[PDB]
């Protein structure tokens, strides 16, 4: 579907950065 992207919204699906986790890309 979406390269790195993909990834990125698996970051945005936690929370974004809501999640405090650092964006994948």
């Amino acid at each position: 579907e979406e390269e790195c992207v993909r990834l990125y919204i698996q970051w945005l699906k936690d929370g974004g950065p809501s999640s405090g986790r650092p964006p994948p890309c």
